[PDB]
């Protein structure tokens, strides 16, 4: 059965010319709204949440892990490295790499997180360990963002990602201290004001992680604390038919606005 909200999301999708995926969990009652909730989308930089969370999980049994230095060499720089480039021929700690990956979307930082986990499959292994059977990370930065239609690499579904983001940020996938650190990092994101945030009432607080890639892929995953309400988790994924398509953060904002108005 197609709800009013799903009908509005379908109308939005029609006029965008791309493919939209949405999953909401309202933790007030544990109910879900889904639009293409079981279709696979390229995660792009939204996958950085899983990598950072996997390192946080490792840190539960190693008190000093987040202070561990990692060498940054000139050859490590990839396509978008606003924090790592300052530390070439130097080091960053795993906390610094996590913060850079999440809050600035530094791709070199993400590669160091992936390497700390033993490669893309180590990120997938963590996903499986916390009950996510859908997520897969197959490649490093920058190629994990190729976002080719039909390609299963580096994809998940909206349903799966919402459930995982809820477990990580509001549930008990991580220890208490670690959960709080993840939430702090997400709430300090610098890249999100044009995406889910832009569709929500001002008073609501958001922590989010964006992503982008080829095929005009434009993504955001968020944990939301509405005014006077239990928290929400919202995934919005969007991808387009041609490789060179422009980003459409406005479509994510429009999806968020529809979800907010349907609560
Ligand atoms: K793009
Ligand atoms: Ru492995």
């Amino acid at each position: 059965q197609t709800s009013a909200v799903q009908q509005k999301l379908a109308a939005l999708e029609k006029s965008s010319g791309g493919r939209l995926g949405v999953a909401l969990i309202d933790t007030a009652d544990n109910t879900q709204v889904l639009y293409r909730g079981d279709e696979r989308f390229p995660m792009c930089g939204t996958s950085k949440v899983m990598a950072a969370a996997a390192v946080l999980k490792q840190s539960e049994t190693q008190k000093q892990l987040l202070n561990q230095p990692v060498e940054i060499k000139p050859a490590d720089l990839v396509n978008y490295n606003p924090i790592a480039e300052k530390h070439v021929n130097g080091t960053m700690t795993l906390a610094e790499l996590s913060a850079a990956a999440l809050q600035y979307s530094d791709n070199t930082a993400m590669n160091k997180l992936i390497a700390q986990l033993g490669g893309p499959g180590g990120v997938t292994a963590f996903a499986r360990a916390i009950g996510d059977e859908t997520f897969r990370l197959d490649r490093t930065e920058p190629t994990l963002n190729t976002a080719i239609p039909g390609d299963p690499r580096d994809t998940t579904t909206p349903r799966a990602m919402a459930q995982t983001l809820r477990q990580l940020t509001l549930g008990h996938a991580l220890g208490e201290t670690q959960r709080a650190q993840l939430v702090t990092w997400l709430k300090g994101n610098t890249t999100g004001a044009a995406s889910i945030r832009a569709g929500l009432p001002t008073s609501w607080t958001v922590g989010d992680k964006t992503g982008s890639g080829d095929y005009g892929t434009t993504n955001d995953i968020a944990v939301i604390w509405p005014q006077g309400r239990a928290p929400l988790v919202l995934v919005t994924y969007f991808t387009q038919p041609q490789q060179n398509a422009e980003s459409r953060r406005d479509v994510l904002a429009s999806a968020a606005r529809i979800i907010a108005e349907g609560l």
